[PDB]
């Protein structure tokens, strides 16, 4: 039912932080 919500994580998660960021 998920694992959209992991495959985004694991491959846009440590892009996420720095986006929140203004791009990083």
């Amino acid at each position: 039912f998920l694992p959209i919500l992991a495959s985004l994580a694991a491959k846009f998660g440590p892009k996420l932080f720095c986006l929140v960021t203004k791009k990083c």
